[PDB]
């Protein structure tokens, strides 16, 4: 019975079983109450401020060819782009003068920064009093040190799925073996690390995604970013169905239960594949919201699924937009830089 299943998560019984029935049962009351657990523990533990992180996305030159990225290396059908080391730097100011206290730095796995460029451009942002966090993909221990000597805070790098044998064959480059060693170096180097992973995955069942909850809270992640699979349709991926909606909501939402002190987003997909995604998600259990600093004419080049939200306005509308969101819903912004605030428990 879901009242079963409810109570259980209220008194922290995190077994496989409660989550796997969690996720498996479709009644709405279930679910809307599973909804109002998760946003209760994220009122509580983390309360309501929602933390703005700006993000620019600098290039979209990648080296890998993960089978679901529009920005994977075989999609000849992509305008690549590269911003200069000067322009990241002035676009992070204008982020910081709109009021961002945090800078996210994204880029597909682009040789040309790594590491130096990268090291140069971190220095002079954090000269503005911000915190920085990259998602820049797996490179070796070495580049990781040298950003962190640079000035670096966090870093994202989602999981993707804890399924080995789905991620070597989603992900030819590498595997998750790598992507593991890269978190757990990133955890030892003292960011604050992201993971996370991608919901309806072509090939993925209900028991990946339950491991995926373990996986989470066996590292304690301070940020996990969790949004819908979108099928691209310049990949080998382009005719699978996309994520649930739903489903990819009620993996945000026992995150939260299962983490309650991190930090996690409403990602820009849940907007994407349902008009007010955004919005809904940050009433299921996230605190965060990363609007899209990308200048024109770059932005629309930064195509990791179609139809992604924020690319006919002007580029310096995310920012006051999600302001407007904040104050709707209800909530706060953030009056320091968002870092993970750990509630020790039992
Ligand atoms: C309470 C009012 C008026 C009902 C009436 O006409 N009086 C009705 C009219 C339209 C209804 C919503 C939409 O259906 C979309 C959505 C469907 C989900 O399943 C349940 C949630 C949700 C948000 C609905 C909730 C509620 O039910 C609404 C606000
Ligand atoms: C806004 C709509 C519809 C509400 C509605 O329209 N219900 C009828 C009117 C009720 N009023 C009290 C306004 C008047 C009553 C007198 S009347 O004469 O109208 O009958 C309600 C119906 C179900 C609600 C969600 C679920 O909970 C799950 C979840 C819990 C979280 O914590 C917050 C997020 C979320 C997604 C909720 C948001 C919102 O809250 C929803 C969509
Ligand atoms: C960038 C320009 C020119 C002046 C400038 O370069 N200003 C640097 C401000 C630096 N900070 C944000 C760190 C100040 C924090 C003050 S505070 O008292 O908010 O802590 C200034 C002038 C007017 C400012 C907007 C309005 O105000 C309304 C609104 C208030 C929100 O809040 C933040 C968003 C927004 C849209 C503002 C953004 C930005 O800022 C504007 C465009
Ligand atoms: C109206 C749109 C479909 C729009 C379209 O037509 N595309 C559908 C798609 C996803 C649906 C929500 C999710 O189910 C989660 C949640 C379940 C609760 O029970 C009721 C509230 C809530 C927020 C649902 C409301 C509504 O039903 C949504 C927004
Ligand atoms: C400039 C645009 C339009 C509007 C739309 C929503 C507005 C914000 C919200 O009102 C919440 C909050 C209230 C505080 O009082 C002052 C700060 C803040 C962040 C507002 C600043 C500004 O006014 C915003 C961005
Ligand atoms: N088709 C798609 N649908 C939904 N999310 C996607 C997607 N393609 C990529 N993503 C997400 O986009 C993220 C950013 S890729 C850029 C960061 C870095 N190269 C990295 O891979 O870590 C990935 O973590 C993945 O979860
Ligand atoms: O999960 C996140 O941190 C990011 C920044 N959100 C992006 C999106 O498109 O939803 C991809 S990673
Ligand atoms: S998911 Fe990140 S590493 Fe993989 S192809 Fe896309 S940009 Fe490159
Ligand atoms: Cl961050």
């Amino acid at each position: 019975t879901g009242r079963e299943i409810l109570e259980k998560l209220e008194r922290r019984e995190f077994t496989r079983e409660v989550l796997k029935e969690a996720l498996s049962i479709n009644d709405r009351g279930f679910n809307e109450a599973l909804f109002k657990l998760a946003d209760e523990i994220r009122r509580k533990y983390v309360g309501d401020e929602v933390h703005i992180r700006a993000i620019i996305e600098f290039s979209n030159v990648c080296r890998k060819n993960c089978l679901y990225c529009g920005l994977r290396r075989d999609n000849k059908n992509l305008k690549r782009y590269r911003m200069t080391p000067e322009e990241i730097v002035e676009r992070a100011r204008l982020a910081v003068q709109f009021g961002a206290k945090t800078i996210v730095l994204q880029s597909g796995e682009d040789p040309y920064y790594m590491p130096d460029v990268i090291s140069d451009i971190v220095k002079e942002i954090k000269k503005m009093g911000v915190a920085v966090t990259l998602s820049l993909g797996e490179w070796p221990r070495e580049y990781y040190e040298k950003w962190k000597e640079a000035g670096a805070d966090r870093y994202l790098l989602r999981h993707e799925t804890a399924n080995p044998v789905l991620h070597r064959k989603l992900r030819p480059d590498t595997s998750f073996e790598n992507r593991l060693n890269c978190l757990l170096t990133l955890k030892e180097l003292g960011y604050e690390t992201g993971a996370g992973s991608m919901v309806g995955l072509p090939g993925q069942t209900i028991d990946d995604l339950v491991d995926d909850l373990l996986f989470l809270k066996e590292h304690d992640f301070d940020m996990v970013g969790i949004g819908p699979f979108i099928p691209h349709p310049d990949t080998p991926l382009a005719n699978e169905k996309k994520g649930d909606f739903t489903l990819t909501l009620k993996m945000v939402a026992l995150t939260r239960i299962l983490l309650p002190d991190s930090n996690i987003p409403a990602t820009t997909a849940m907007g994407t594949i349902v008009p007010g995604g955004r919005e809904i998600t940050l009433r299921c259990g996230a605190n965060v919201i990363m609007p899209n600093w990308t200048p024109s004419p770059y932005r629309q080049l930064y195509q990791l699924y179609p139809g992604k939200i924020s690319v006919f306005e002007k580029d310096t509308a995310s920012i006051p937009s999600v302001m407007k969101m904040i104050e709707l819903l209800g909530r706060k912004p953030g009056r320091d830089w968002g870092g993970r605030k750990r509630v020790f428990e039992t």
